[PDB]
Formats: C-alpha cells, structure tokens, sequence
C-alpha cells in the first residue's frame, strides 16, 4: 500500500477528463458533429465506426484502458481499496443487467461502468440460457457476484427484491473487506452509498408490504432504519426531511428517474472532495466517479444527437 505512485498516473489521466463545455457543446450538435467533438477526446482513438453502437464500444474500450487497469499498479493494501471501488461496479452492472433482460432491454442499451469483468463476460451473462446459465458465466473468473446471485435467487425471483438483496448481500461483503483498511475518504464515501442504496431500495420497495428489516443495509450515516421503514411505507416525505445533510437536495423527489439522478450527484459530489487529497485513495476516488459520469453523459448524449431529440428531454439528465 501507498498511492503515491498511483496518483502521479492518475494527475497525467485527469487531464484526458472531457470538460464541461464539451457536454453543453453536445446537446446542440448533430450526429455527424457529436462524433467529431468527440473524436477529438481521448475516447476518439477507440471509435471504430460511425453508427450509435460504434460510440458506446468506443465509451466501454476507453474506459477499460483509463480506469479498469488501476489495481495493476499498486499492491496490497491500496490495492484492496481500489478493487473494491471497482467491484462495486461490477454491482451495478450485475443489477442492470438483470433489469434489463427482464424489462425486454437489449444488451447494447445496458450501461457498463468500468468494473474487473470484460465485457464479453457480461454479454455471456446477457446471453445465458437460464439463471443458472448466468451464475457460471460468473463463477468462471470466479467473482464473487455469482455466490451471491445464487443466495439472492434461492430466497426470491421477483426484480426488485432481488436487486436489493443483492446490493444488500455485496455491502455487507465489501465492508468486511473495507474495515481491514484505514482509508477515511473510503470510509465516508461507503457510508454515503449506502445510504443511497437504502433510499433506492426503500422507493423501489413501496408498498410492497415487505418487512423493511430484510433490506436494510447497515453502514450508513444519514438514513436511519426507522426513515427507511417509513418511506418503504409509502411516506415520501422521508425525502424532504433531510435538510443539513448532502441529500437535502431531495426534497420534492417523487420519481424513480428523479431518486436515481439526485442521488448520483450526491454521490460525485462527495466524490470530489478528495481530488487534492495528497495521501489515501481519496484522488483514484474522485478520478473513478467523474470517468463514471463522464460515459453516463457521453451515451446520453450521442442518444439524443443520433435520434435527434429536444435538448430540454435530456439536460436535465446530464447536468447536477
């Protein structure tokens, strides 16, 4: 362990970030112009073709490059902390992929973030015959998604509860592992997901019936059991009360759509804070988190440049 190494690589990366007036060029620009803009970035030495699925391989192959090689240089201790960032990757993409093939979303629409699987593996998993068929596209790299999605799926086939006890299931792992480490900047972005997972779960969850002690995740900082069993009740107020905390922006929040933007801006913004952090993974932790949102942007944006749609159907999705 140490990041010294690792954050001289990164400062050099940081400067391949697309910046802000890249994503309001964007919504302006046609096709043909949204893959000249980008052919000037970084993510240009990877596209290979001019149709809307040529830029999100050349999105998912960049990303692979700029982010998913990170545990290859460092070792033990700093090594640990950033695998964890990118297993919890592997979460979300686990989670939209289940989303997605039971919702009669093709594969090519599913949102990869920079994990430890390739892609290929996550296609395999797309494609399997049958749950079974999925959990050892899994298990043959061994990740340790494919033990939990079998646990999961022995208890429930409904989607939304599996997703939550899935993300359940992995935190509860991840923080074995993460309180061997002594990283603060870890430690208060971990509380923070996990309050949103809560808060997702718990509006994903309403008015199911379900006992609100089989979801709730502990770990968290602000969203305590008693809130989170209100709102999976049906209370949406439970959002407006957050007031001094980093979710008080939710107030009024009603929709999924609206949980799910608002909580992603939450979390970059915590994210952001240990960019000039000259000691712990504080800076591959904000360096993670913007190259996450920097391909959320870049697909939503070549989607509304290739089908054409209003910019006002899409900047409120790209800008916190």
């Amino acid at each position: 362990d140490d990041f010294a190494y690792l954050n001289a690589r990164v400062r050099v990366r940081r400067g391949t970030l697309l910046k802000e007036s890249f994503f309001q060029e964007a919504l302006d620009l046609s096709f043909a112009d949204f893959l000249r803009l980008l052919s000037e970035t970084v993510y240009g030495g990877e596209l290979a073709g001019q149709g809307l699925p040529d830029v999100d391989r050349a999105v998912l192959r960049t990303q692979a490059k700029l982010v998913g090689d990170l545990p290859r240089l460092v070792t033990g201790e700093a090594r640990e902390a950033v695998r964890l960032l990118l297993l919890r990757n592997d979460l979300h993409n686990l989670q939209a992929l289940l989303r997605a093939k039971a919702t009669g979303r093709p594969f090519e629409e599913v949102l990869l973030l920079p994990g430890t699987l390739r892609e290929e593996v996550w296609r395999q998993a797309y494609e399997a015959q049958d749950p079974a068929g999925m959990a050892q596209v899994l298990a043959v790299p061994g990740h340790p998604l494919a033990r939990a999605l079998r646990a999961v799926l022995r208890e429930t086939q409904d989607l939304a509860r599996v997703e939550a006890l899935l993300a359940k299931r992995f935190f509860e792992d991840v923080a074995k592992a993460a309180k061997g480490l002594d990283q603060p900047a870890l430690r208060d972005y971990l509380a923070l997901e996990v309050d949103a997972e809560n808060l997702r779960t718990a509006f994903k969850l309403q008015g199911s019936g379900l006992a609100p002690d089989a979801f709730f995740l502990k770990g968290g900082r602000f969203v305590d059991r008693v809130r989170f069993a209100r709102l999976m009740e049906g209370d949406y107020a439970v959002l407006d009360e957050l007031s001094g905390t980093p979710f008080s922006g939710l107030s009024g929040v009603r929709d999924l759509k609206a949980l799910e933007r608002g909580l992603r801006c939450v979390l970059l913004k915590e994210a952001k804070k240990g960019v000039q952090d000259p000691l712990g993974v504080g800076l591959v932790l904000a360096y993670v988190k913007e190259r996450e949102w920097e391909a959320v942007r870049l697909r939503l944006l070549a989607r509304r440049a290739y089908f054409g749609l209003p910019r006002a159907q899409v900047e409120e999705e790209v800008v916190c």
